């Protein structure tokens, strides 16, 4: 029963939200186990960090809950007020301008679009409290000369910091994961100063490292922010990279900016050249990694990260239409469509041939070239690493059933979510038999059973993870009027028009 799986779903989520609000409320970090909590910043003061991002998650529930309606409103409410008399941004300590940008700042501007399209709390509260962290983060545009900005940057001073390791670069991702984000904010306040400060990182990075020819799309996980040129690194799809080649996509799909599409091609093909392989014995499609360049070897070793490429190739085949339109349509790629299915199995599988039904933080498919301590997985496709064994709550694969599932229409997706929804709550959950106590969090060890307990809730648990399940059961969700930003904040599709009259276009080519 889809409205069913829907109430669990949300109970789950209330349990985890009643807990978090009664032992932690107002804390960026918070451990379930022992309703232990604290702020990131050395000040003490809050970012926000599980309040903001789980906004919008409160905001889908309560327009669909039959239960709890009348719970989810009220705690949109606490979460709004705090949000506008207790969060301050002006801190002075030092932040990662990734994790904030897509966690709060995206945060903010999907609490924003969903207030607004679903006309619950006061939209102005979020949007401006976007404006304010927006102009805080965007300092960290203007350190070099090439845009790419440094790791993290003082909110109260604006003072940018590099990254402690790695000789200094920047990880690619980390600002290349920024875009979604700025351009819906200078959508919002016709400042087109976000966007051409995010957009100005492209450039360099492409013409410097000759990004197409040389890497066919495929980028080395460390960029040099003075110099734009990568660093000796790791071509992966995994942590640092992967996101990367998400905004290329979900740029286009949200701005109607073509040359992004064409990027995200390029992108893709490389991909399926390069870093596409068939486990052992099952076949599954996993993509690798290439820790020495494209002419070295490749490393059967996939991040549980990588998961979220089921859903990003099916969205971008489809543009969010049903297969059934899809299908017909000159812009659809039967390759990507082919190749989601494939990945999303592949992902499903890391939980199905999982002891606990749960995937580990980094598996490593067989190649056949396995051959110590080891863990094998039910079927032998892969292996888990004794070091790699957690599960810290992460979104990557229902992220993609969903998508699968919206754009397909085969059952077969919910029942695999449902599966995976039950493994959360049987191996993650404390105080298991008691729904007044009962709570969810992460796990240091989820091969052995009964799995081994971290004492630490993600945001993103909240924010991603029990979102993408609930959607999943939701009987209508229209694919091509949204889309998600990497920590499933959703943006609305902005009108080409708008975005026409306000000056915001592609302020460079290739
Ligand atoms: C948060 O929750 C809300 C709901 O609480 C949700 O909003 C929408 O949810 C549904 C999305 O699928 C949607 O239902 C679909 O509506 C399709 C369109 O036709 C119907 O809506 C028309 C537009 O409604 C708006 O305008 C109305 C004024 O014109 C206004 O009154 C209304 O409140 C909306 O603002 C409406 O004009 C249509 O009217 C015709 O039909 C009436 C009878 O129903 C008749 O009285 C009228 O004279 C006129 O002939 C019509 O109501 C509809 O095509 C679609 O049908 C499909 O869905 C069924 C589901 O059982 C399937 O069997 C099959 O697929 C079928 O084809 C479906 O009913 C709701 O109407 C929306 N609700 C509201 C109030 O906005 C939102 O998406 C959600 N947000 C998130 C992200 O969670
Ligand atoms: C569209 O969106 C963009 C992006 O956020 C906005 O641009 C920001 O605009 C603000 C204000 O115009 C800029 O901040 C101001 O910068 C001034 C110049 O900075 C130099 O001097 C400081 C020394 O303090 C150096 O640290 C720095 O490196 C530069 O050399 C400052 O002089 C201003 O300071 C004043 O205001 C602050 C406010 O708290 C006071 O504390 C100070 O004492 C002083 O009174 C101020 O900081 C900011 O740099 C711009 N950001 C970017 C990335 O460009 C646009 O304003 C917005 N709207 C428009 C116009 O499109
Ligand atoms: C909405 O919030 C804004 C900013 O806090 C405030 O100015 C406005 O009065 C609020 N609207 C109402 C009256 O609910
Ligand atoms: O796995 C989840 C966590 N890291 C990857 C990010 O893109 C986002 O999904 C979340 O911050
Ligand atoms: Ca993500």
């Amino acid at each position: 029963a889809g409205e069913m799986d829907r109430d669990r779903i949300e109970s789950m989520f209330l349990e985890s939200w009643r807990d978090y609000s009664k032992h932690g409320w107002g804390y960026d970090v918070y451990g379930p186990i022992e309703h232990t909590s604290h702020n990131m910043p050395r000040g003490n003061q809050p970012l926000g960090w599980i309040i903001v991002d789980s906004v919008d998650t409160l905001m889908l529930m309560y327009n669909s809950s039959t239960l709890y309606k009348s719970e989810f409103e009220a705690e949109i409410q606490r979460s709004e007020h705090w949000i506008n008399d207790v969060l301050d941004f002006d801190i002075d300590a030092e932040v990662n301008v990734f994790e904030t940008t897509i966690r709060m700042l995206g945060g903010l501007l999907s609490a924003y679009h969903l207030s607004d399209v679903l006309e619950v709390g006061n939209k102005t509260v979020y949007l401006n409290k976007a404006i304010d962290l927006g102009d805080r983060l965007a300092l960290a545009f203007l350190s070099t000369q090439t845009g790419i900005p440094y790791s993290s940057i003082n909110l109260h001073s604006g003072q940018a910091v590099k990254n402690h390791a790695d000789g200094g670069a920047s990880s690619t991702a980390e600002f290349t994961t920024l875009q979604m984000e700025f351009k819906y904010l200078a959508y919002l306040t016709g400042n087109r100063t976000y966007w051409e400060l995010v957009e100005r990182v492209y450039e360099p990075l492409y013409k410097n490292n000759d990004l197409l020819n040389t890497y066919d799309g495929l980028v080395p996980i460390y960029t040099f922010p003075d110099t734009g040129k990568f660093g000796a690194s790791t071509i992966r799809f995994g942590s640092r990279g992967d996101s990367f080649y998400e905004y290329l996509l979900k740029q286009y799909l949200l701005t109607h900016e073509t040359l992004y599409y064409d990027l995200y091609r390029k992108s893709m093909e490389g991909m399926k050249k390069h870093l596409l392989a068939q486990s052992k014995p099952s076949s599954l499609w996993y993509i690798g990694e290439r820790e020495q360049g494209l002419q070295g070897q490749l490393s059967p070793k996939m991040d549980h990260l990588v998961c979220f490429m089921g859903g990003l190739l099916a969205s971008g085949s489809t543009e969010g239409l049903s297969i059934h339109e899809a299908r017909r349509r000159p812009f659809f790629s039967k390759s990507d469509w082919d190749l989601a299915k494939g990945i999303t199995d592949t992902c499903y599988q890391m939980y199905k041939q999982s002891s606990s039904g749960l995937a580990p933080e980094i598996v490593v498919f067989n190649d056949g070239n396995i051959k110590d301590g080891w863990w094998r997985s039910s079927v032998g496709d892969f292996f888990v690493k004794p070091l790699d064994r957690h599960n810290l709550q992460r979104p990557e694969t229902v992220e993609s059933i969903m998508f699968m599932y919206h754009l397909s229409h085969d059952h077969k997706y919910r029942e695999w979510g449902a599966e995976i929804a039950t493994s959360f709550f049987e191996n993650t959950c404390v105080d298991c038999n008691d729904p007044k106590l009962r709570r969810f969090t992460s796990l240091s060890d989820c091969i052995t059973l009964p799995t081994k307990k971290s004492n630490n809730m993600e945001s993103f648990w909240l924010a991603e993870t029990l979102k993408y399940l609930y959607i999943l059961f939701l009987d209508e969700f229209d694919l091509t009027k949204v889309v998600f930003n990497t920590e499933a904040h959703p943006f609305p599709v902005l009108d080409e028009e708008i975005l026409k009259s306000q000056s915001l276009t592609t302020g460079w080519s290739l």
